[PDB]
């Protein structure tokens, strides 16, 4: 047996991460070795069916005698930890959920169910760091996976509407609680029938930019908002969020021609759920049917919604897919500029395939 | 003074209409007549000034007296109405927030800001019907009027974020109460700060399939949530929504080539304001800062908003616009594919621009 250990298991990542385990019944296989900072020596979590004690997260010489490491403790922690582990010499595998590794030329963005060709390589060429992709690439490529393996894909132009959960706990808790500001402001008038909207929709925009609403988290106002502009910015006038796009679903894919992947990142009132609308330009013209036929055949996690309106309205939507593995894809048809140009609509949750998901399943391989 | 009679004038959109022609004092050079399906006979509101009554919206002898016709009633009435006026040899002016008549020969879709030149011509060519245009397209071309009236625009692909209102009063009160729903089902969590974000998560999302949400308009739920579908079902696979987009923005402008514009239309938990993301490709390779002279230069209602974070976040976001009459352009940049590549992100009120002001506007010209 593997000496795994576990660092920020206690997260919101890790906790679904850590339920996901348990679901699979993956801690039988291994042998796990929780890490903390604060009730240390205390009883492990015990979920590996382990009676172990609680490990200083920052004791190298700890981290030294593991087999593998699986963080989702951030970035700031795979920063002091990492380099000390690897110029100490230490070769055992290091899974990551920070993004802080991905574009290093040691290190593999996972996502097996796309690119298990791409890790198995690695790993036999001595890749022994393997890190998790952004949220929005992962759950793009889970749902739009038969269409770059059959290489038809020329560009990529994405709009997305993502949810409270990528800025984390405290971003997901603000938004609930805006909600309540908003509704309770016009609670009274909503209970009264002859209320006028436009005295409704008065007071709650005011509420809005009054000043009042708690928007530590996000800056300003998401509850009944939206906000064009995800994490920093860059020189080229993306965000960072965007920026992303490109070069990881290149890494990812281990393409060799850059395949041009942008638009606009988007942060919605949702909680977990990514949704992504797409403008996809094929390299040659092919059918719908076609289409649809590879998008489903790639993995089992991208569901196709057929394009019709009743079924749309029920399984493309973040209420539909928050909390499953299901990575659905709709809207696919055809679009004006021409036969060449794909429309598709995805939905995701954000926390699964596009945080947990992709490192549960690469812990299973090294098992 | 022309006699102007006003259908529907007590609905949302009306509401807006009254509103708006007092803050403007509209109503002083013309003769306002108020009609109503309901209670006939009674006094007349005091916007007006007149010491008029209610008059029968289904009196086709009243309506025949009139110079012009203002309503905001809808397709219904307009589909029955209107063909009977016309066919009693009534010449007078029809002005029509209902998309009814927005496709007919006889007929010229308004927004005088971005095609007055059409308005002029058809109102100089015997054109006697004027209507306004789709909430997602007007706000577009108010914002975007620029890169069209300068004739770089070769496509565009669309990603909207559309509110509510666009729905309805009902539909605004429902996106309002579900709120209410989901925040207090997990009011005391929310206010224990120990509590488990995964457990108050875990609670939202199975009220929200619960069945329990009252979602009578939308469907399905819409806080928390998003539908991709607006509307009927077209043959071609696209919604009647993402069919206007096309339709009417080249009937709008007039085109004498037809430009492809499509994309997804998605309805989000928004109240006022429509959110839309482009993919705008340029007939020739123009700079950013010239793209922003353009649009800024187009008309005083589209504020282009620097390509920064900060200002991003305050001013292009339904929060800072709702109730305004602004429809801001931010995030212009080239996207990866290309310098023909423009991405831009707007924002805009749906009852303003989007519904009564077109019309508000074009009443004025005739006064």
């Amino acid at each position: 047996m593997q000496n795994v250990g576990f660092i920020g298991w206690r997260g919101m990542v890790g906790s679904v991460l850590m339920q996901r385990m348990v679901e699979e019944r993956d801690f039988d296989a291994i042998r796990p070795v929780f890490f903390s900072t604060s009730q240390l020596g205390q009883a492990a979590p015990s979920f590996g069916g382990t009676t172990g004690t609680l490990q200083d997260a920052f004791d190298l010489e700890a981290l030294k005698a593991l087999d593998i490491i699986v963080t989702c403790q951030g970035g700031d922690y795979t920063n002091e930890i990492y380099p000390k582990l690897r110029e100490s010499g230490w070769q055992g595998y290091w899974i990551d959920a920070a993004s802080s590794l991905r574009m290093k030329d040691d290190a593999i963005i996972i996502l097996d169910p796309v690119n298990q060709d791409v890790i198995t390589d690695g790993l036999n060429n001595g890749i022994r760091t393997f890190v998790g992709g952004n949220c929005t690439v992962s759950l793009m490529l889970m749902s739009l996976g038969g269409l770059f393996a059959n290489d038809l894909v020329d560009w990529v132009s994405v709009a997305t509407y993502q949810a409270a959960s990528g800025g984390g706990a405290r971003h997901m808790r603000e938004l609930l609680t805006q909600m309540g500001h908003l509704y309770g402001h016009v609670a009274d008038e909503l209970a009264t029938p002859s209320s006028a909207i436009l005295d409704i929709e008065r007071k709650v925009t005011t509420l809005t930019r009054s000043g009042e609403l708690p928007v530590d988290n996000f800056g300003v106002p998401l509850a009944g908002s939206l906000i064009p502009w995800i994490d920093k910015q860059l020189d080229n006038g993306q965000s960072r969020e965007e920026w992303k796009g490109q070069a990881e679903t290149n890494k990812i894919l281990n393409t060799s021609s850059v395949i041009p992947v942008d638009g606009l990142c988007v942060r919605v009132g949702a909680l977990r759920c990514h949704s992504q609308a797409f403008t996809i330009k094929l390299k040659k013209d092919v059918s719908i049917p076609t289409v649809e036929e590879l998008l489903a055949a790639h993995n089992p996690w991208a569901k196709v919604v057929p394009n019709d309106r009743e079924i749309t309205m029920r399984e493309l939507t973040p209420a539909a897919v928050t909390g499953t593995l299901t990575t659905p894809v709709g809207r696919l048809r055809k679009l004006n500029m021409g036969p060449e140009f794909l429309s598709a609509f995805t939905v995701g949750d954000q926390l699964l395939w596009g945080a947990a998901e992709p490192l549960r399943r690469m812990l299973r391989q090294l098992a």
